[PDB]
């Protein structure tokens, strides 16, 4: 699939990153711009494998020594004429050295798959949610802005 190559390039180029030794690693990974139509459970797995590649993200810049790492998911699949069917996606986040120092690996992934497993039960029930959420943790230098939208005609 079209999400499993993306992933697959992002991969590759986060472990090129790695080995050149980068301190500052700025990953964005964009699903192409189409319509909903046919490609939402396409989007809903490319959100599944960002969530899931954000965790080997965060322990691959942590044992490498990075010092601030950023990770950045979008989908954006539009509606057309006939249907106000959408669905939108955006995560960034910023990570300095003492955040990926205290992040801690367990709380992290069963975030990330509650609210994938959130998404994927709003967008297969065709409801309606919409939520922005940013959080600025100063101290440990963390930073996320994350928003989702979600419509079902
Ligand atoms: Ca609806
Ligand atoms: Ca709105
Ligand atoms: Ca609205």
């Amino acid at each position: 699939s079209e999400s499993k190559k993306l992933i697959e390039e992002a991969k590759k180029e986060f472990d090129k990153q790695l080995a050149e030794g980068k301190k500052e690693i700025d990953i964005e990974i964009e699903y192409p711009k189409k319509k909903y139509d046919e490609n939402y459970k396409e989007a809903l797995e490319f959100i599944k494998l960002n969530s899931e590649l954000r965790v080997e993200y965060v322990k691959k810049s942590r044992e490498a020594g990075v010092e601030k790492l950023t990770i950045k998911t979008k989908v954006k699949l539009e509606p057309t004429e006939n249907s106000d069917h959408k669905l939108d996606y955006e995560y960034e986040e910023e990570m300095s050295k003492k955040a990926l120092e205290k992040t801690d690996e367990k709380e992290y992934k069963e975030k990330l798959e509650k609210e994938y497993k959130k998404i994927e039960e709003t967008v297969e029930s065709n409801k309606d949610y919409e939520y922005e959420e940013e959080y600025e943790d100063k101290e440990t230098g963390y930073k996320y802005k994350k928003k989702v939208e979600i419509k079902g005609g």
